[PDB]
């Protein structure tokens, strides 16, 4: 009796998820729902169906998960799934989650249906682990950095400046702040401290790399307040040795004793396929949410209300046993 | 707020009792000693003899077991649990099952909660065993136990004929760390991923230390690992070995359909381990007091236990602030 998955969106992350899905027995891919004519994307994908007739598959998804095609819906449709379906998605706008949450709360509610918001990996694990550091060890400070990974913005950016034919960004997390963070030493990190940023551009023939160079460094919004590296290389080695689809990062909890004694948490990813993991934690979570579900637990829940337990296919027993 | 008792007053029931003071909405009830009214009135404090517990039914809310007998809790942790919801850091691996077992029965049938196997590891690292395969269901997972002492093995060898006292460590190796690290995925030996060094305060006779190392031989503690064997002075081990600090790593290397190297970690660096289980259990008992007032009977693990429990704040604090 496996737990019917459901997909909208077919992008990098719903292909993920079609993927990580193969991983897991006791799962079954029902359906990937796209915008997208399926009758030019071919014919023999059994699982491709038009997003117009996601409505009459009510009763054979047990999970939605939802990986935004790629545009606007992703941020707009998880409302329109939620009536209909037990939803999982990985909303990451930090910010407006507090407003995610209510609309999915009261959609999923009223139709009695359970709606898991923001995970993936940050937020996700990352939130986790920020909320158990600061948890088990109260007094103490949390430091978060994001592992080399591209901000898109910012490769737009640069394509922005002059002499620049293409080019891409990567944020950085500095060695020595890391160091510090993990020594037992309390502190408080300046933007410029935590994180720099080094750019590969491509020039337009003669252009003025030094003044390129500058307008990266002094752009605001984006650069000026980080030390930034800009190197030079070709359309080739762009696209050779630049896909962009690798990230990681690391969640510190450096907290101090009574007596003064140093404990310092530290969770970190490392990820060769930033999507790819996303992908594999939406469907774990896919796997709760089906459990709770079945437990008539209503509403929207976020990962910080769910029990690990929930994202394993093991007995409570088994886990104690082998893992406890 | 809530009315915390400890049991117990040795390094974890003192780490306890100063992690309470860092939780505004906790309070120290009492401390409960098995030792005998042998003192000086106590020589003061908010100790109070085990023999009394039964009179705090109804002014304590959670009863953190300091006990760091696993041995022990066997037997107390059941005869606590038929009288108040508990939470203990029972650290024997093999024997888990049972204490869940007997400890369940008991609290349920007392309309109380039981949290059992509580820590570093047992615990925190258990959460991420378990979150590293779930996430990543198709890898490996490793754990190792930073440079500190293993307490077990201390006692192990002090087992020894000869041996007076002693102290032992266990060590990670650094290349069996990395290659983890590394996402390349492979099985590593026993002896291939800790060494273990021991410091020995021997004779009974200015006895044969040759023998003493019957250590490396020793089947399940020592032997499969490459371990080396310091005799030193009762001095010695006082001054120069006064083993705090302690630590860890749980690693999990996986690969996603197609091959994509995916490395998950989570890892500890403890200067004062006993401490910072005193710190785990405070926060657990926290989210044991929660689960108590929701109805919650029968015995949990923190595998049960969503993180929100461990938090003093608000449902929408920690969206705001930390999702
Ligand atoms: C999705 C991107 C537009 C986010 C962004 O601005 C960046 O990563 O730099």
């Amino acid at each position: 009796s496996k737990i019917r998955i459901g997909i909208v969106g077919y992008g990098n992350i719903g292909k993920g998820v079609e993927k990580a899905i193969k991983q897991n027995d006791d799962m079954e891919l029902e359906a990937i729902f796209t915008r997208r004519d399926i009758n030019k994307v071919d014919s023999n994908n059994s699982k491709l169906v038009h997003i117009s007739r996601l409505e009459l598959y009510k009763d054979t998804v047990d999970v939605m998960i939802l990986c935004g095609g790629s545009a606007t819906d992703l941020v707009e449709q998880g409302p329109m799934i939620a009536s209909q379906f037990n939803t999982v998605d990985s909303f990451d706008n930090h910010g407006r989650i507090p407003q995610h949450f209510e609309r999915m709360d009261e959609i999923s509610k009223k139709a009695g249906n359970i709606s898991l918001i923001s995970t993936g990996w940050d937020p996700g694990l990352f939130s986790l682990n920020r909320l158990l550091g600061e948890s088990i060890l109260p007094k103490g400070k949390t430091h978060t950095f994001w592992g080399k990974g591209v901000s898109l913005g910012h490769s737009d950016a640069i394509r922005r400046v002059q002499g620049v034919k293409n080019g891409i960004q990567y944020i950085i997390p500095i060695k020595g702040a890391l160091d510090k963070a993990r020594s037992g030493e309390q502190c408080d990190f300046t933007t410029r401290e935590k994180h720099e940023m080094v750019c590969y551009v491509v020039p337009e023939e003669n252009a003025d790399l030094k003044k390129i160079e500058q307008d990266i460094k002094t752009m605001p919004d984006y650069f000026a307040d980080y030390n930034t590296t800009v190197h030079f290389i070709t359309e080739e080695e762009l696209k050779l040795n630049h896909a962009g689809l690798s990230n990681g990062g690391f969640v510190i909890r450096s907290g101090n004793t009574q007596g003064g004694a140093k404990q310092v948490m530290e969770f970190n990813l490392n990820l060769e396929s930033s999507a790819e993991f996303t992908s594999s934690v939406l469907v774990a979570y896919s796997r709760a949410i089906y459990k709770l579900s079945k437990e008539g637990k209503k509403g929207a829940v976020t990962v910080l209300d769910i029990p690990f337990s929930y994202l394993s296919p093991k007995t409570p027993e088994e886990l104690r046993k082998e893992l406890l």
